[PDB]
């Protein structure tokens, strides 16, 4: 029975290795495009789907900031520009943190808004959320303070108390 | 008797495995497009439909934010843009939470509105609703506080008291 | 005698199973389009119609929000846009609640209006109505409070006292 | 003698079954279009018409909100739009109530008007009328309070005292 087709080499390799490690007989075939298909024996189909689902496979597609065409036709000013500037910063932070030995994945979600409550009343919202996944063989718990400091000084008007850093082993 | 045609491999596999686990004789065929059809013996048809319905199969299509063409022809400002920004955030949160080992599905619904009650009266509504489904073999109850903190710091002007995190085993 | 033609596989299967369970001799044929026709012996016609009617078969078509073309030709602002935003939320809630084990169908009707009574008098109407149908073999009565909390935090300015959750066994 | 031609299968089946149950010799023929004709012996014609009339057969066509073309050529604002919004709600309520086991038909007529009596005098009219027909074999009298609550919370600014729920056995 077919599981999934048109998988990248990495997605197919991670799913194949996960299934093989759980005693599931899985086979892989490459199509003409270099995309991969995974298949299992019918008796292992239910188990295979359970294991894949439990490990977030296949990875979901989420909204892409670039696919903004449905929302607006042109950008001459501020809200959309600020979203892209924020996205660029989140990616810059993820790129930097990813160089730390032991990090295998990282997500950064930043909040920076300049609001006008009313005449003579300006608020500033700041905060950052950081999730880093570490290799099974590396404890990054001691590096939490260093990661917080790196995030703090990469972004405008952030304090330590408004940064959440969560580290989870794969 | 035919159950459903034009199923994805995942939807067909989950329905086939559910029926087989409940002693229902189900068979599957692939069409030309790689879409799947499920069929059962006529004596098991009523049972099969009962089991499928009880487990939310087949999954319903709900309104897609992108299918906004029926509602408006062009977007130059705020309500539609804010809905897309909110949707992007909900998806970013779902993507992040989905990496936690044990999570097999997640839904996030965010509320963030800036309202003007009258002259010199601005209200701000905040809150988030989070539903996460965990694998049968993983207790994520101890991770509720961590999930709440991740959601809190991903989104503008959210407090813990205004976040609902519900975890349900598949 | 013919009952109905051009039925979906699910509608035809549910009606066939209901009639067979009530000792009604019903037969089914598939047309060229994959649509189904149900027929009964003439001596069982009256009974068959009584049973189908008593169980809401065939399901009625109700107004589709997308079929708004008869009402207005273009939408540049608020009433129609807000109806679509509300419909999207109702569908998002139904999608979320449908994942709860035991739920076989769900309907959500939301009320959220911002009205101006007169100069310096703004009212806000809030409330939600939720109907969930559960499988015969699952008691969801203990989950009423959880369902109310999920609905509360998905929608702007809702309190628990203004949410009705009704659960009915199929 | 011919009774009626161009009947739907359901209308023809209900009329045929009603006549047969009252010892009237009725026959049915299907035309090329799949429409049905009912005929009776001349000696039973008067009785047959009396029975059909007494049971509201054939069902009358009433004004369709969509057939508004005779009344106005275009809709850019409020009265016609509000009528369609109200009709959509009535249909949504009927769809929801129809899922209750025992319901075989339902009609909802809603009243929601926002009127300006004069300068600094706004009235709001609210109320709902609900008629539900139940199967002969189901008592829905105990469900009146539940039906009222479902109707109350589906619609803006409704109180229980302004909802009429009438249940009649077929």
């Amino acid at each position: 029975k077919d599981l999934l087709k048109g998988l990248d080499q990495e997605q197919a390799n991670e799913v194949i290795a996960v299934l093989q490690m759980h005693n599931i007989e899985a086979n892989k075939i490459d199509s003409g495009k270099l995309g991969y298909s995974i298949t299992v024996a019918e008796p292992d189909f239910t188990a295979a789907v359970y294991w894949i689902k439990t490990y977030q496979l296949p990875p979901r597609p989420r909204v892409e900031i670039a696919q903004m065409f449905p929302a607006d036709s042109l950008v001459s000013s501020p809200r959309a520009e600020k979203a892209r500037l924020y996205s660029a910063i989140e990616q810059r932070l993820e790129q930097s943190l990813q160089t730390m030995e032991g990090v295998l994945s990282a997500r950064v979600h930043i909040s920076y808004d300049i609001d006008a409550g009313e005449n003579g009343r300006p608020p500033k919202p700041v905060h950052l959320s950081a999730l880093a996944v570490y290799e099974r063989g590396s404890p990054l718990a001691h590096q939490i303070s260093d990661i917080k400091r790196f995030l703090k000084n990469s972004f405008a008007d952030v304090d330590y108390d408004n940064i959440s850093v969560v580290l989870s082993e794969r």
